[PDB]
């Protein structure tokens, strides 16, 4: 009771850069900072841009911001808070069964617009920033025009696919895997989280 542990929050520990022509990746904070941050929930580094790069005490992954709410997975994020500049703040969407959650996004982001025009030509982004091809294949999965080891995709979840446009089609959950090469990937259609919303 007295020596019961409190999980910590989700960090932000740096973004993936889409205002240029080249896509990068960039870390705002360190592994030391990170575990402080966590422990604290009080994050006072400036945010900037809509794919952020999230880290636990054990795990890295991505949270994307839609319509003003900052996406994740489930499997990553947990019901945990995320961190802020006044304090740990809590999940206003929770669904386990969507592999979803969500916070308010953090002042200073910016938000991708809703997909609406029914393509199928599809973009993921990974945390290396690598913009990666995707063929839509059904509500939640596509085919990635160039297969390539799973390995490559290990800390995307949370990332956005987009359109041609730039809007957002979905969020990246899973990786359909054989034997060890993703051929497919499962993601969060963008109409799912309106619903939700
Ligand atoms: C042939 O068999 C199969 O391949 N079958 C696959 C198949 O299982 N693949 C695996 C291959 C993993 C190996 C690496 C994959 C690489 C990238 C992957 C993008 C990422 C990712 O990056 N994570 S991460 O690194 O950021 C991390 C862990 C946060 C830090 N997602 C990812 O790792 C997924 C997490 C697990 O899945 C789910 N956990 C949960 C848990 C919940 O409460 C707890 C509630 C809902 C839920 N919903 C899921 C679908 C395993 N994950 C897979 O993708 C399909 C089958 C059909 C439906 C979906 C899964
Ligand atoms: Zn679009």
């Amino acid at each position: 009771m007295a020596s019961m542990k409190k999980k910590g929050s989700v960090v932000i520990v740096g973004r993936i850069n889409l205002s240029g022509d080249t896509a990068y990746a960039q870390q705002t904070r360190g592994e030391e900072g990170c575990q402080e941050t966590s422990q604290t929930g009080r994050d006072k580094n400036q945010v900037e841009g809509e794919v952020q790069i999230v880290s636990t005490a054990t795990q890295t992954f991505l949270a994307t911001s839609i319509n003003g709410v900052l996406w994740t997975v489930y499997h990553g994020a947990g019901t945990r808070t995320i961190a802020s500049p006044k304090g740990p703040v809590t999940q206003m969407y929770t669904n386990v069964d969507k592999d979803l959650v969500g916070w308010q996004a953090p002042q200073g982001s910016r938000s991708l617009t809703p997909c609406t025009c029914g393509s199928s030509d599809l973009y993921l982004v990974t945390r290396h920033a690598d913009v990666i091809p995707v063929r839509r294949r059904g509500d939640s999965r596509g085919s990635l025009l160039s297969p390539r080891p799973i390995s490559y995709l290990k800390g995307s979840s949370g990332g956005p696919l987009l359109c041609p446009a730039g809007h957002a089609v979905g969020i990246f959950r899973a990786a359909v895997s054989t034997r060890g090469v993703a051929k497919a990937v499962a993601f969060i259609p963008v109409e799912s989280l309106e619903t939700t919303m």
